[PDB]
């Protein structure tokens, strides 16, 4: 039971908080592959197996985790943006992202590409978009994102709680500048 508890706590950290310090990239719903999670756990606890994780999941008294096929997620408590139920934002016309002036040349040429995760996050609220960017640098530049542009190229936009939205990427065509 001690081994189950220390492994469980580490799964909670990986699955809710920082999958990128283990090289993992969750999908929009928060899932990573089970084999990747096992390999990640094994770097701290070499005895972990996929069968051990399945038992932790199925015996968890709180419903912390969900396995769907060969993928696994935490069901709650995330501190990075997820769309747990794949809920589409069909109504937003404009979305916003704040970029420090430093990353302006690459962002303008590339758009917003997924780096740490499988998707990028933006906001419906321009002030909240600016605040997010300030945490990443000074002299933040507002990107205005045409959501209908995004949908025309097949990028579904997902609700991720309150004003946050996620999308696989934002091509440069969908972006214009503002203060
Ligand atoms: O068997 C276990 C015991 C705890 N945990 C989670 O490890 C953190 C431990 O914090 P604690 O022990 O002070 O409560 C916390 O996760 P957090 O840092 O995301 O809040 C908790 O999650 P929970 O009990 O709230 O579900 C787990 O996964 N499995």
């Amino acid at each position: 039971k001690p081994e189950r508890k220390r492994v469980s706590k580490l799964m909670a950290y990986i699955l809710r908080h920082s999958p990128e310090e283990f090289g993992l990239r969750p999908d929009v719903e928060g899932f990573v592959s089970l084999n990747e999670l096992v390999n990640a756990l094994k770097t701290v606890y070499p005895e972990v197996t996929e069968e051990f994780v399945r038992e932790i999941v199925e015996n968890d008294p709180k419903g912390r985790y969900e396995i769907r096929g060969d993928r696994i997620r935490a069901r709650y408590g995330h501190s990075f943006p997820v769309s747990l139920d794949h809920e589409e934002d069909t109504e937003s016309r404009f979305l916003y992202h704040g970029t420090p002036r430093r990353n302006l040349p690459s962002i303008l040429k590339e758009g917003l590409k997924p780096m740490k995760r499988q998707y990028v996050h933006v906001s419906t609220d321009k002030i909240e978009a600016l605040e997010t960017g300030r945490r990443h640098g000074r002299e933040v530049v507002l990107l205005v994102i045409d959501a209908e542009c995004l949908r025309k190229r097949g990028f579904k936009i997902y609700k991720a709680g309150k004003n946050v939205r996620i999308v696989e990427r934002v091509p440069p065509d969908c972006i214009t500048l503002a203060v």
